[PDB]
């Protein structure tokens, strides 16, 4: 059933660009008992843990961190690329390949003491996550545990984010 | 009770630009009941329709559209900015901006149900419209939490059944 969720994932050459395979994530979304499922097997992946809001950042970790704290009877925060959110915000600088980028945090998404659930997609070089979990950390937030759909074990994502519980469905 | 959502949607001024006044979910997000509410609500005034998936223009519209469709036990297709889907795309300018679905994202005949978090001018929405029926999909239903009734968007979007939970 995992497996047959693994199966679903469309993998895509050379995207954004070359030497990239691309996860595509849609085919999962778009049949209903496809993502039912991923939805009902990232709650289970979280039984026995304590937490009080789910983080993700935009936008594909949108897309189950928002319904993964509707099924969970929890908040949920986004966590932004820089312009999109309209309040005072919180800021952090991540490493890309060439470079670094920022993601940003509303100053009131998270109250000191509250447990919170970082959710992604896919789980890469673990930068965009790095930040998201600094975030929540500046705000007097605690990461929980941090979870994802798919991980890229060629990566070393888990080495970046030394110190977190990391769990992922599907590992590559 | 949708009284307390409308007064924990916080508004910003001055955003994105000097002079629009702009209407915050996040605080209607973070909270677990009022979350839970919205999507229950939205569910609610969903009832009596017929629709098989759900789609939604990123990414203010999957923070409802995604966690609508699981509670709706439905699919859900993501309507995005242009260079950000990785399949086959089809697309559609309005005025220039533009959005893209996957080829495959709707089969002929499908009904949709588009949701987003507000409507103002009802520029994206209605490019999203178009680019479910250039699939061959029909357009059920449209639903917003919140409605700026001031900008017209019922208008832009005639021929369309409008759904909206909260109107300012
Ligand atoms: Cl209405």
């Amino acid at each position: 059933t995992l497996e047959e969720i693994k199966m679903m994932i469309r993998e895509i050459p050379d995207f954004p660009k070359k030497g990239i395979k691309f996860k595509d994530i849609t085919p999962v979304l778009k049949d209903a008992k496809a993502f039912n499922y991923s939805i009902e097997m990232l709650a289970k992946a979280l039984e026995g843990r304590k937490f009080d809001l789910i983080a993700a950042p935009e936008a594909r970790g949108f897309l189950f961190g928002a319904p993964l704290a509707y099924r969970l009877g929890v908040g949920f925060v986004p966590v932004r690329k820089p312009g999109k959110l309209p309040a005072e915000t919180l800021s952090y600088e991540y490493e890309l390949e060439y470079g670094t980028d920022s993601l940003e945090i509303h100053k009131d998404a998270v109250l000191e003491g509250q447990r919170v659930v970082i959710v992604d997609d896919l789980l890469a070089t673990g930068g965009t996550i790095y930040a998201s979990a600094k975030l929540v950390e500046s705000l007097g937030g605690i990461v929980d545990s941090i979870i994802f759909l798919t991980e890229l074990t060629f990566l070393d994502g888990r080495k970046k984010l030394d110190g977190y519980d990391i769990i992922s469905l599907i590992k590559f």
